[PDB]
Order: structure tokens, then sequence, then C-alpha cells
């Protein structure tokens, strides 16, 4: 594909390789303290960096670092999910949930449009809306399963929402292909030569397939850390965003191809539940 979509598939594949290894060996010789492996995997993360700052020059670093990065934190979160206590197991599946999100993020934007592929296609969060709700939801398994420990060893809940993000994510990406270079991590207002209208595929069945796609799959991520408190919170966060983006993305939908998406409109609707979007 594209050439930064090489280097991060590249750092990402590669960063998940050596940290495998790593982890392989830690695990077959019994090394189980938890400062000991945290220190290992510090030791080898610093390697990366480095082996990573050399052959890669300030543009190239900044996109091999955060590919490599995703794809340390996507072989740490198996590792736990296969070798932590019950109590903790869930934590793992996911963090692995979370790195894979980031990195198919980036990995579609590159494929689909080569031209804008940056560090906001990897688009690690650094939205101070986003990071806030992030870590309240850790902050709320950890104490929850510290006090509740039993609450974080039901892996049949967990893994309905694994079941969730998974769908979430095809949901996400099938529609970021099916729609082309019309996709946009951003909303436009101003209509490009080349900006036609989708209606097929998952744009059939949904206005805002990605939307619902990445609705369900954040809704998910709380199922999976069975966290009661983080279900409900993210769930109306996630829905007010997509009302009020729903709503001026349609408005200019609606003098991007006028009538064609009136009908569209009335003929599909916007795939969350309760939003309408510009009518
Ligand atoms: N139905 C549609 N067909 C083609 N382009 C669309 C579109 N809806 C929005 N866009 C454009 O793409 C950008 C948003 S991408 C939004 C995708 C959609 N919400 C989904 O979940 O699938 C906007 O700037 C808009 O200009």
């Amino acid at each position: 594909l594209s050439p930064a979509g090489k280097i991060s598939l590249q750092s990402f594949t590669g960063s998940s390789l050596v940290f495998f290894v790593i982890c392989m060996f830690n695990h077959y010789y019994g090394i189980t303290n938890l400062v000991v492996n945290t220190l290992i995997v510090f030791f080898y993360a610093v390697n990366v960096y480095f082996f990573l700052k050399f052959f890669y020059n300030e543009f190239a670093f900044a996109i091999a670092i955060r590919a490599a990065f995703l794809g340390l934190v996507l072989v740490l979160g198996l590792y736990i999910k296969l070798v932590a206590p019950p109590n903790i197991q869930i934590f793992g599946g996911y963090m692995s949930v979370m790195a894979l999100f980031h990195y198919s993020e980036f990995l579609a934007i590159a494929i689909v449009q080569p031209k804008q592929v940056s560090t906001d296609s990897f688009v690690i969060n650094h939205s101070p809306q986003y990071t806030i709700a992030a870590v309240s939801s850790w902050v709320e398994f950890f104490i929850e399963t510290y006090f509740f420990p039993a609450l974080k060893a039901i892996h049949w809940l967990s893994n309905i929402g694994l079941c969730v993000c998974i769908l979430g994510e095809v949901l996400r990406k099938t529609a970021i292909l099916t729609a082309g270079s019309n996709f946009n991590h951003l909303v436009q207002c101003e209509k490009s030569s080349d900006h036609v209208l989708v209606t097929h595929g998952v744009y059939a069945w949904f206005r805002h397939p990605s939307y619902v796609g990445w609705f369900y799959w954040s809704i998910g991520t709380q199922i999976i850390l069975i966290n009661p408190l983080c279900i409900p919170a993210y769930t109306l966060a996630s829905w007010m965003f997509f009302k009020e983006r729903i709503y001026i993305e349609e408005s200019m939908l609606l003098s991007f191809f006028g009538q064609q998406y009136c009908d569209y409109q009335q003929q599909v609707g916007t795939g969350i539940p309760f939003i309408e979007g510009y009518k």
C-alpha cells in the first residue's frame, strides 16, 4: 500500500513479534513478578524506540513508533488475558481491543486515503474529552476489582462485550472501505469535486454506519471491563456526540447533495437509536 501505510504495518507487526517472543520467554521460565516483567518490557521498549528513531526521520518515525507501540499494547493485552489472575484477565482483552482499534483506524485511512495519512489517523488520543473518559473507566475497573473481584470473574459477560466490539469494528471499517476516499475522520463543510454520495452496502443499512460501529464498540469496551458505572456513561456520552455531529454533518450533507440525501433520509435511518439527523 501507500508508503506511510507500509511503515505502520512493519512497525506494528514487528513490535508485536519482538515482545511476543519476550512474553513467550517470560512464561516458559516462570518469570511471574510484576515489577520484573514491567522492567523487561521497558528495557526492550527502549530498544525499539532508538532502533526506530535511527532508521526513520521525524515523519516516518512519529509514524513507526506509534505503530509499534500499539503492537506492544496488543501483545501485552493478550499476555495479561492468558496468565494474569482471573480478577484481571478481563483487562487484558480490553487492552487488545483498544490497540487494534487505534491501529486499524490508521491503516484504514492509509489505504482508502493515502494522501492525508498522518499521526492523527494513528489518532493517539490527546483529545481532552476522550482521555478523561477513557482513564475514568480504568480507575473504576480496578477499584471494583479490588473491592469486588468476583464482578470481574464473569467471563461470559466480558466475552459478550468482545462480541459487540468485534462487530462494531467490522461495520466501522467495512463502512470506511465502502465510502472510499469519500470517508473522512473530520466533518466536511465544503464539497469536493470527486465527492459523491454513497448509499450501497453498509450505507444502505445506515446513514452513518461507521458512527454506528464506533457507538456500539465504545459501549462494548465497558461491557468487557464489566464496569457497571462506565457502561451507562459511555452510552450517553457517545450518543450525544453522535447526535450533534450527525446533525451538523447531515446539514452539510443536505447542501452537498440536496434532494438525493433528503430522499436518502426518507429511505434510511441514521443507525443510532433516537438520532434523527437533519430533518
Ligand atoms: N452518506 C454519506 N455518503 C457519502 N459521504 C458522506 C455521507 N455522510 C457523510 N459524508 C461525508 O463524510 C464525512 C463524514 S464520514 C461519516 C461516515 C458516517 N457517519 C458513517 O458512520 O458511515 C462528512 O464530512 C461528509 O461530508
